[PDB]
């Protein structure tokens, strides 16, 4: 449906901006009242914060760190509202204080809402997938 | 507002169900088409999965593990849609495989939508707050 197609396009735009180190391209895909929560629990309030932080980290720790889409599971949750759970593979990187982060899958929630016929992101929330934990997911014994 | 009041009540109900080990109460605060992403990136699809997993972990690794609400930052994002970013303090616990997880703050997204006058959660996503990383938050430099 419309929301699924729209959020897929927004996700592609986000990844292009990330991978080409073009953080000046993020603002146009978020509403001003957007929010974000990153992999270490930093909470960004409003688009300007989202963009400032994305820009800062793409200049430093993520300047050579590519992200790769694996799957997008997008759905409409209400008229004018689309939710996606994205699985990506992120390159290894070093934190500002020198900790080596391994190449890993991330699990990213993205939410897009439609206003005046136009879709943009309103929220993102990212978590690193722990590969040591995955086989103990209880839903694997259902059915 | 109305979205923020409705989601505030759902959040209190979620935490009460967690802390009192009453996972049978979760089914009533999620829509059937809900989803969830936990602190280790496990992705649950549909309410039956969300409740099954919450129940399994509350019976085992989280049987004595409380979550304390610190702050709720809730807002309307569309008519009938309310988004909250919740800060909570989670007790230490041991993972199924035997790793010790320390007491920590978590940053939890909760999304509620209204259908026929009733609100329930459609999605949740949780991330552990890394206290070592926090001083690197670029927004502190704006």
């Amino acid at each position: 449906g419309e929301g699924t197609d729209a959020i897929q396009a927004l996700i592609q735009a986000y990844f292009t901006a990330w991978n080409t180190n073009a953080p000046e391209r993020f603002a146009e895909i978020f509403w001003p009242d957007g929010s974000w929560v990153n992999v270490v629990g930093m909470h960004w309030r409003g688009r300007d914060q989202i963009v400032f932080a994305h820009t800062a980290f793409l200049k430093t720790i993520f300047k050579d760190c590519k992200q790769e889409l694996v799957t997008i599971e997008a759905r409409t949750i209400a008229p004018g509202s689309a939710l996606a759970v994205v699985t990506l593979i992120q390159d290894a990187y070093v934190t500002p204080d020198g900790r080596q982060m391994p190449r890993a899958h991330d699990r990213l929630t993205l939410l897009a809402v439609e206003r005046e016929g136009v879709w943009r992101f309103i929220h993102g929330h990212n978590t690193i997938v722990n590969p040591d934990a995955a086989n103990n997911d209880p839903v694997l014994r259902m059915k």
